[PDB]
């Protein structure tokens, strides 16, 4: 298996996953999926069936490859980037738009941050540059600054930019769709003050402790939906994230669990851990 | 155009790279492609020769850079671009993968099982029934007939919608709470459980959101969801509403008066929502 080419190994994933995921799998597959030859996806189909002769029955009729009832999968799959293909499209992305390959929505996606605006402030951290840009905030309006940017974050909702912001001199979060221009500057990086190191709510984790919540009847749910132990989900996050990342979550995080408004499924077990986190107060009944 | 699939994909490889970086190496295309050295010289002189005012060779940094006037020569798909800089580049079938800079998703919780999803998609294709072990919030644990059509990535968790046969109703399942799933042989019935009589997946509701009435700084709302007076229409289907809108924290009460949560969007028409089910998860949701 390891002998092949690196293309061969991303022909042969292909049918697993087709076989996992459909019932089935034929040459036409292949050939739709990488502009392979038919006699190259044949070839494909004798390495696979060489590699897992009890994964696939063949389909004399239809001249399809069937998933037998004691399949397993050939290859270990990265279940984040699995479910993102699936609901998003074969590609990478970078050749225009694609298309999901089976009946899956992912509705929750609203406007994306314009694809120059994300390269540009990509160019910067990469190249650890100091950007000017622009950028409209809800507490100010509109503006100008010069920031120092190091992450580039996906939140539950947006994309934003961790930085240290050279306007009031603090490390920050820069929503990318509220970012107009950016132009990168020359300006020397002050590495004792400005860059990943000095980024204290960035570089503390916070230890988060989630449980059912008290009210529910069945709580065994949750415990199983979370994939739980011992009563509990463990979760580590950048405290930059924690305000974020607990009301995303619809985390019922007040002291006695009493305080709702909602329809929670989950406690956070120990408030406790929030203490000192900015932005804390976004996190659903903190107090 | 003329290329093959291959020679395509790595000429947007050598895009994406001098548009995110700003720069790119033979170094990139052998690590992402495993071709020979000697290809990726090849894989430049066609990026040159289609797009020449977007690169410029430096000896000394045995490196291409991006120009001043640099045009990207492909289209992105934004989400999915989105996607491979926070997550990696494979499909992700040959194991995992982490992202290409520094860039975090740190909103995932746990995700369904392989062997889970698997199976609720075949039974979709095939268009059959499965038997699954499902532990509900009301009931907890069970058995029962599901007849699946659409798989959902809603914002927290993934579902399946599904013809019910133990309630006979269409339904969401979510998929890590099933925990065993059985493709059967039996027959579907096409004028009960099939896709077309779900009313509240076939319902499509028309939302205008605007930005917060509290809010002193709204033309900040507006840049944010990229609006167009004053508004932004989003078309879901009824049987989203209740989690998008609690997702997307959208005040969805009548006369808004609601600020103990920092809400930067409100939804205009509330009336929008009238006989969608689980309408009530909509913050600030009233009707009755």
């Amino acid at each position: 298996l390891e002998e092949l080419s690196q293309a061969q190994r991303e022909r042969l994933a292909h049918i697993d996953f087709t076989l996992l995921f459909k019932g089935e799998a034929g040459r036409s597959y292949l050939t739709e999926r990488f502009s392979v030859a038919p006699s190259v996806a044949t070839q494909d189909f004798a390495r696979y069936k060489a590699l897992a002769p009890n994964n696939v029955m063949y389909d004399e009729k239809r001249r399809v490859h069937l998933k037998t009832s004691t399949f397993q999968p050939l290859f270990d799959y990265d279940i984040v980037r699995t479910l993102a293909t699936i609901s998003q499209g074969f590609g990478d992305g970078f050749l225009g738009k694609v298309r999901p390959p089976m009946a899956c929505e992912a509705p929750f996606h609203l406007n994306k941050p314009k694809l120059e605006v994300v390269a540009a402030i990509s160019e910067a951290i990469h190249k650890r540059a100091v950007i000017n840009i622009e950028y409209t905030s809800l507490s100010s309006g509109h503006g100008s600054r010069q920031i120092v940017p190091h992450t580039l974050i996906d939140n539950g909702l947006r994309w934003h930019v961790r930085a240290f912001d050279r306007k009031h001199r603090e490390f920050r979060d820069f929503v990318l769709t509220r970012i107009s221009e950016v132009e990168l500057l020359e300006d020397k990086v002050n590495d004792e003050v400005e860059t990943l190191q000095w980024d204290k709510q960035w570089n503390r984790i916070v230890e988060l402790e989630l449980i059912p919540h008290p009210k529910l009847a069945h709580p065994e749910a949750v415990l199983i939906d979370y994939a739980m132990e011992n009563n509990r989900l463990r979760v580590e996050i950048r405290a930059a994230f924690a305000g974020y990342l607990l009301r995303l979550w619809n985390i019922d995080c007040s002291k006695n669990s009493k305080s709702n408004g909602r329809e929670f499924h989950l406690a956070l077990k120990n408030p406790e851990a929030l203490y000192g986190v900015d932005n804390a107060a976004l996190a659903p009944g903190y107090s």
